[PDB]
């Protein structure tokens, strides 16, 4: 019987091959957490969290806090095979801090996956290794994306996430542009990051509808608890919407599943805290018929490999995965072939299949 | 035009004379985190927010890195008059940390009425200056229970809040004993923290009801987000139910206002991220003829200072405010006279008096 006795944790900052422009921040870097557990047998396990504190509320510094001096009492001295309660009792103590949490269930699930001698993809069930991600473009004035989009289009991604909802009648005469520049073969997912109001929502979908696009999803239109809204534009839309920040939990996906307010949830391990909560949410969602896709923060490899691994278990193929795009390949090539737009799992890999020596020992 | 030119934090640590347990966790001590703001003429304002992680997810790491990093270049270098713009601004770059808020929007109204040679309180539009709270009692056994009772009702307590949800077959027991211990000059007042479910939650009002107690409300008996079951709650009890955990700032007293899932809001400033987010659900509540009450975290005096100086400020006399009762007298008399069960704000203090600076050494 496996116990837990050891847990470390370290800082871990990638630049960014350019700089990442949010609604309210710049950065030429991702900030990471990672946590290591030790198993009384030697094994070790990883999982590694961004600290997006504004969309999860998560610090580097509170997420080091609570997983020292919170989870750790409750973790160090227990049996590996009772992680599920473990990971209860642990996580009742912290309100929020998804990103602490999807840290400590990542760690876990490598603890499981290598004391079975396998990946974690392959401890989730999955049997296929590769899966498509969009390319994501920021906001800009029309003529510079259009000229971004064609890059991606130059790069192989025929899924084309656009990120609206800073200037809306940017939005709007960029779709006219859209229609003249691109055919069919081009698939747009429209995320407005909460930047839109009903009315705009509703508009934006009838320009789309005047021309010839190929749209798949409209991701987030309005406020995250502007669940009526939601609602309201799904049901008037005959294009999916997709909830993001209005779904962090199971008990988040109920409310927008008994509201009826999205077609889709785009399911975040960061939001989650993790790959347990997101099993649930995805169970939720099946037996309501509402389907799921995954998408990340701006965060490391590590993450983005964790997310394949339970999307690749669930059959989930919608996927906007694509900070791989912004960060050195050395970084991740151990365990991911980065063909665009397939993001491929190498063979054989224990675990997730990255070990923390550069920051952790080196 | 007074700019704000340096932000500078220090840690509290404050030991409990006892140990206070709650369905959700359980304590000895209250970590807060200081904030003091310096304006170009000199003055600075202060804020004091609590770090109680199980409930708003706050760490005093967390907060000391938001408000010096994240916070900070927003503040610095602004215009006091332009407090508003400025933290609504500087909020939007952080979700959540609710406690962090509380502390900065506290120091800018400290700044606020110093620079006006008057107290928060009078700033704020305050009349009176002395409000009535309960004593709350941890969860234990019934015998430790109705001792701890009997030592608020000595005190001079007569509203009693007495923390259930942790096991709820002595929930149920303990309701025999209050009815033969206390008479109902003694008002009790029950909080489960959440821990009981729908089922219970029922079971225990009709059990209060088989008894000759003075029950002024039920709070929070279910889980935050389980508002449908919150709203059945309220519809089947004759005793008012509380929202606390379920209403942190205006969109969630919305919700519970939108689907009639309480009759009274419990209010708190580690809750809605200070004074501006509360006055909010003020105004929502009195809209929608809904009650509300002050509340505070088990935390420093400086925030109940700011909570009574806000309740007194918006007629709110229903009042949780007992963490005075737990802490050593010195920690509060510099401001507050504790004739007990009544909060007095002491006369003629400018900003709110937390006189800080004294004994804590801040830093940027
Ligand atoms: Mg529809
Ligand atoms: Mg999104």
């Amino acid at each position: 019987v496996s116990k837990i006795i050891d847990i470390k944790t370290s800082i871990i900052k990638i630049p960014l091959k350019r700089t990442f422009i949010t609604a309210v921040r710049s950065t030429n870097h991702i900030d990471s957490l990672a946590v290591e557990l030790t198993l009384d047998n030697g094994v070790k396990g990883y999982g590694v969290a961004p600290a997006t504190t504004a969309i999860t509320g998560d610090t580097l510094q509170g997420m080091q806090y609570i997983i020292r001096e919170i989870f750790a009492p409750v973790i160090l001295g227990s049996d590996l095979s009772d992680y599920k309660q473990t990971l209860e009792l642990a996580f009742k103590k912290v309100m929020f801090n998804s990103a602490a949490k999807m840290a400590i269930d990542l760690a876990y699930h490598d603890l499981l996956a290598k004391e079975q001698d396998i990946s974690v993809a392959k401890l989730l069930g999955a049997k296929a290794n590769s899966i498509v991600t969009d390319v994501s473009i920021s906001c800009g004035n029309v003529a510079e994306t259009i000229q971004n989009i064609q890059n991606g289009v130059e790069a192989n991604f025929t899924a084309i996430k656009v990120k609206t909802g800073a200037d809306f009648n940017r939005d709007i005469q960029l779709l006219k542009a859209l229609d003249n520049e691109f055919s069919k073969n081009i698939k747009f997912r429209f995320d407005a990051n909460q930047g839109w109001n009903l009315a705009q929502t509703k508009q934006f979908i009838e320009e789309i509808n005047k021309y010839s696009l190929n749209v798949e999803i409209i991701e987030q239109p309005v406020k995250y608890y502007d669940i009526k809204a939601m609602a309201e534009i799904t049901k008037f839309s005959n294009i999916p919407v997709v909830a993001d920040e209005s779904v962090f939990d199971a008990k988040d996906a109920e409310r927008v599943i008994d509201e009826q307010a999205c077609n889709m949830i785009n399911i975040k391990l960061a939001k989650t805290g993790g790959i347990l909560e997101a099993q649930k949410i995805k169970k939720l969602a099946d037996s309501a018929g509402i389907s799921c896709m995954v998408g990340c923060m701006m965060e490391s490899p590590a993450g983005i490999l964790a997310t394949a691994s339970f999307a690749l278990a669930e059959d989930i193929t919608v996927a906007d995965l694509d900070p791989l795009d912004w960060v050195a390949k050395d970084l991740y090539s151990d365990y991911i072939t980065f063909n665009e737009p397939n993001i491929i799992l190498k063979d054989n890999l224990k675990g997730f299949g990255f070990n923390l020596a550069e920051n952790l020992y080196f």
